């Protein structure tokens, strides 16, 4: 059985860089069940506040590499180094909102403080796993710290999340009224990405051309460097399992798995 490429980019040219789909598992043809998004979408009224006078922006007549930078001020500092990656220090257990510069900013469109908008420089590639369905892996090295991609979706209400029957591609979006992406029936490409026990890439809330609150964009970046192949993976987190656990178990491989069919069944042996 070989590897076939099944569709040349499944963005049909709305990324940076096409993201193509292989098979070298299985018959089963490229995902068609969902509407490939590059950007979030809505599909009720959610009131985002996109007023340009209630963004916070900087005056910088730089490149927004100086700690005057108010943008980077509300993210405590800028955390993207030079290249664009997230420095060594950042909290990758518990990030920061990180506040991107926006068109109310005094800066150019090329300033540091703009990794996020700019969107995808990575080379990924969707393919059929071997027990996991569809995954994200790379077609390079990355180093820790670069951006990924981000997880787009539908933006719902938490009340219209709590009555969507398939809630398996569900962001959680928690506040204190809540919201939610869900990438069921419009997602990019981070609806692909599977629940690693290791993770390599953290979720990150950021902000670029609003400030509503409610309403983060979620980034991911590598947690730690990637090797070429390596597929992409984060925690989806213990709530996720709660529910999911009891219908199918984690096929993650890690000797660190806390979902698998005997993680679970050492825990329940455990409780005796
Ligand atoms: C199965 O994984 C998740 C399920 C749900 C969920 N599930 C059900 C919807 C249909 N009803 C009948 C019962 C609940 N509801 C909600 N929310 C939003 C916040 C809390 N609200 C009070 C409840 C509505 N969030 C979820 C988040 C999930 O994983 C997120 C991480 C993994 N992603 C990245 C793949
Ligand atoms: N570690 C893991 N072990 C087993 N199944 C997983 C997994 N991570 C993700 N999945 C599967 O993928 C769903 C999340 S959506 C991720 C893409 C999915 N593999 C697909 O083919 O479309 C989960 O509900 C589960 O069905
Ligand atoms: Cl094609
Ligand atoms: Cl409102
Ligand atoms: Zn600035
Ligand atoms: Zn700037
Ligand atoms: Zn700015
Ligand atoms: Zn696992």
């Amino acid at each position: 059985r070989t590897e076939k490429i099944i569709c040349r980019d499944v963005a049909r040219g709305y990324e940076n860089v096409p993201i193509p789909c292989v098979n070298g598992v299985d018959g089963e043809p490229c995902p068609e069940d969902y509407k490939y998004i590059s950007e979030n979408c809505e599909t009720s009224t959610m009131n985002i506040d996109r007023n340009i006078t209630h963004l916070q922006h900087c005056t910088c007549v730089d490149d927004c590499s100086s700690s005057n930078c108010l943008c980077g001020q509300l993210s405590i500092r800028c955390w993207y180094d030079k290249d664009g990656r997230l420095l060594q220090e950042f909290n990758k257990i518990e990030p920061p909102l990180i506040f991107e510069c926006n068109q109310a900013c005094s800066c150019w469109r090329n300033c540091k403080n703009r990794v996020v908008q700019s969107g995808i420089k990575v080379r990924l590639q969707l393919y059929r796993t071997a027990k996991m369905g569809w995954g994200v892996r790379a077609l390079q090295t990355i180093p820790q710290g670069t951006f990924i991609c981000e997880y787009v979706g539908e933006l719902i209400s938490d009340a219209e999340a709590d009555v969507r029957e398939d809630d398996s591609y569900l962001f959680d979006l928690d506040n204190k009224e809540v919201y939610c992406i869900d990438a069921r029936y419009y997602g990019n490409i981070s609806r692909f990405i599977n629940h690693l026990c290791d993770p390599n890439i953290i979720p990150v809330r950021v902000f670029m051309l609003h400030q509503d609150l409610r309403f983060p964009r979620i980034a991911f970046f590598s947690s730690r460097d990637i090797r070429t192949g390596e597929e992409l993976g984060f925690d989806y987190g213990d709530r996720f399992w709660d529910i999911k656990s009891k219908y199918f178990t984690c096929q993650c491989g890690s000797e660190k798995c806390k979902h698998s069919a005997e993680a679970i069944a050492l825990e329940q042996s455990r409780l005796a």
